[PDB]
């Protein structure tokens, strides 16, 4: 009736039961496990040239909608039936359904929940909605955009929030935003064959190019948002510098480090997912929360295929970098991390380390387990970049599966558009 | 016809094919990824009380000695006719079948080369093989081991080896070691409830003391072999201290690392996995490579459920070990590792750093599919439990399937015996 999973560290276990709601989407088999790959399809909602058929939506609609009654700490029957009733009707005269305010604040709340990929899902309560389905313009979006950043930044207490743009109606008037993220760094090809900036948004800093941005060919530059409103061609859109707070780096003690000249926003913001709930698509729907350490100290500033400034730190350090065996490179990413949790708490800044983290998932879980037997996890982006098996989650069994509402990946937007001029 | 797989460090890209000759046995469904598992039913081969019936026998057995003449440089036809017919006639006047020296040798390297979780595969061509198979007694098996480890151990210069015993006839005639390790330390629990030595191993150890080994309540006691031959009740047998080769642990710059008073063996070895080959099943095959510091120095040392010295190095540095955003267990952890390489390197004793290990696994992933379209990898076991993204195997995706011959789990042995005495 379920899968026992156990914690080797503590010796706790846990039964599974909320995984037979689970949707059969996975390309595992008994074959072969394919749980490793970055981007699934499984996970991916790709676009659409026709509407959902009241056929297939009618389902997911109730489901949805006795899932949100459901949440309720006391029945409202007469509500609830009324409510699956004129959802009901409005599908079959106009083809598709509205959320209420309330229900998409749910349903945002639960997606957040059902992310198996996110570590900092004890926070799912503490989400701030903007209600932007009503959005109609490119430079609409942009000032719903600008609202969003400045309410999340506040001032370095970084709060967590979504804006949401109108749902998905035939797949040709789609809202969304073409970036990955909200605040990015360009990266330059230099004529000399060198790489500046962020060498993995090359290809995308391009396109802005492309479109007119003009590239200012620095180490640090904000690109552009580009922003497709009711399925037109993109636009772009400069945030202003005055929204995009910066953290200096510096390291507690080597004074040298600050001559490194390393900064990173304090913004993290997923701009690119699209939210399904009750069989609706929400291809524009970009939210934030706060970062992890790591990611900037471990991923941004040591992966060979980004900043990978790892072997000057190591030099700088006085290390023996021609030697493997004498664990430089793992002494220097400590020391790059310690700089970058320093950084922000100097400057206020929220920032929180990854065994903070791995500690807070860990509560988490037992009451996922204890409220509604089950909490999807995927270990593999769970436990951290760094020190895995010193933090709690590493010995941690864990089930993945998909559950609804849920936070979808989308094909690149230039990849499928059909430019109209 | 193919999986892609992608390397996300260096964009290169991997074609799989190989998975298709897989067996169908892993739990991941559609609806639930179940990857994480530590030792799932799938990679379990649990006893049996009749033999084997030749209607699965004939068909598997084939099956392997077309995958044996098939690896020939130079096809031989007429000796692989013939194999055919022998082992077809065999099975059929006896009911099983007998593997040539050859295909014995052959077969040891392809489970090993098969083996998802082992890091270390790149040598997997490198292997000594001790046929054991017409071993009858206990005694002889326990001389048979003394000297797989004294072949193995090789004054410090560890080479690789597997010992293999007879193989299952009616699964009541087992010929197996029940410890997990051949070399492993005691760990004892103390008349006030405390735990002296390993504290994973104290079942283990209890159960050596109830079949008459003399507890000496050390911190590290290496455990007797506990040996079963022919199904018989165990036997006990205590290693000769001289064959037991180990490393004291010193850190290169704080002189107070030696008052922790540690050492570990140099000799890690599995005692208690299962091969399978041709449908053939031997219980008894414990095998050896050197050692990757990580396991000793973030496992063995720091797991909060075994030796746990992480609190105790990071108040000897003088860290602020009351602050988890300080980094000081990150911090620690790498200057325990940093002993762990230098102690082995100083006593000149085989151990590979995980760096290393990682970059010889990227060039052997290469071989593979280059040599066969296909190397079946488990992800979560590959990657080193510390500076994860720091080696090339966290950005590589991977597909983790079960072949044949493959190296499966057993039920630990006390379980499921039934004693005669
Ligand atoms: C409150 C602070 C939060 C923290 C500390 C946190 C932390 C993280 C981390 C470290 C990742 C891994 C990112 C990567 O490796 O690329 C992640 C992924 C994710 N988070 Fe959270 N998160 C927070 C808030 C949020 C919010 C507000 C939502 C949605 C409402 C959310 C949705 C997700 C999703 C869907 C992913 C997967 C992204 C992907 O697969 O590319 N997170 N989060
Ligand atoms: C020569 C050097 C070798 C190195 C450095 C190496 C390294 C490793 C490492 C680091 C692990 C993970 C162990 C754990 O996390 O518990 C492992 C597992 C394993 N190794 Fe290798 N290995 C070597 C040789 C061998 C040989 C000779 C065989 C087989 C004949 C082998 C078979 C396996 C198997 C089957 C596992 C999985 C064990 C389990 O699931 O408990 N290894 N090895
Ligand atoms: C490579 C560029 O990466 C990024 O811009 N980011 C890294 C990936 C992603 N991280 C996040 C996202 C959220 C919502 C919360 C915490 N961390 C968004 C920020
Ligand atoms: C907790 C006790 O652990 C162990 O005794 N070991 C750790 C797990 C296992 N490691 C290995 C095995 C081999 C064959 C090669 C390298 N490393 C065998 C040794
Ligand atoms: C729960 C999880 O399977 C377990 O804690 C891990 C993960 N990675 C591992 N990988 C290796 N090399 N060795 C292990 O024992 C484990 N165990
Ligand atoms: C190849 C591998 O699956 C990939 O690089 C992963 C692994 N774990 C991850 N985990 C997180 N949190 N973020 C990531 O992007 C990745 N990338
Ligand atoms: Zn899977």
């Amino acid at each position: 009736r379920h899968v026992r999973i156990k914690n080797w560290g503590s010796g706790m276990t846990f039964q599974d039961t909320l995984h037979h709601k689970a949707k059969g989407i996975l390309t595992c088999r008994s074959k072969s496990c394919l749980g490793s790959i970055m981007t699934p399809k499984s996970l991916t909602r790709g676009p659409r040239d026709k509407p959902t058929p009241p056929d297939e939506l009618l389902p997911q609609a109730i489901e949805f909608v006795n899932q949100y009654y459901g949440s309720f700490k006391e029945a409202k029957i007469e509500e609830h039936l009324a409510r699956v009733e004129a959802v009901t009707k409005e599908i079959e005269t106009t083809g598709t359904y509205q959320l209420t305010g309330d229900e998409l604040i749910f349903a945002t709340k639960q997606a957040w929940r059902n992310a198996p990929r996110c570590i900092g899902r004890i926070q799912w309560s503490n989400l701030q909605v903007f209600d932007a389905r009503s959005c109609s313009t490119a430079r609409e979006m942009f000032e719903h955009i600008c609202r969003h950043v400045r309410y999340s930044t506040n001032n370095g207490n970084i709060r967590s929030a979504i804006t949401v743009f109108p749902q998905r109606s035939d797949g040709k008037h789609d809202f969304r935003v073409w970036n990955a993220q909200l605040i990015r760094y360009a990266g330059y090809q230099m004529p000399d064959g060198s790489i500046r900036g962020d060498p993995a948004n090359v290809e995308f800093t391009q396109l802005c190019i492309d479109l007119g941005w003009k590239p200012k060919y620095g180490r640090f530059d904000v690109v552009p948002l580009v922003l497709q409103a009711n399925g037109r061609d993109p636009e772009l859109f400069e945030i202003p510098p005055d929204l995009v707070l910066e953290v200096a780096m510096e390291h507690p003690k080597y004074e040298w480090f600050r001559e490194l000249e390393l900064k990173w926003y304090a913004l993290p913001a997923v701009a690119n997912m699209l939210l399904e709930v009750g069989g609706l698509e929400f291809p524009g729907c970009p939210f934030n929360g706060w970062y992890m350490g790591t990611e900037i100290g471990v991923r941004d500033f040591c992966d060979v295929q980004r900043y990978n400034i790892l072997e000057e730190v190591g030099r700088r350090m006085g290390l023996e970098t021609h030697k493997l065996a004498s664990l430089w490179k793992d002494q220097a990413v400590v020391e790059i991390n310690i700089a970058v949790l320093h950084s922000f708490q100097k400057q206020n800044v929220t920032i929180m380390d990854h065994h903070s983290a791995a500690e807070s998932f860990m509560k988490y879980m037992q009451n996922e387990y204890r409220s509604r037997g089950g909490c999807p996890a995927d270990w593999i982006w769970l436990v951290p970049p760094m020190s895995g098996s010193i933090t709690p989650v590493f010995h941690q069994e864990m089930l993945n599966y998909v559950l609804s509402p849920f936070y979808y990946y989308q094909v690149e937007a230039w990849k499928t558009h059909v430019w109209q001029d």
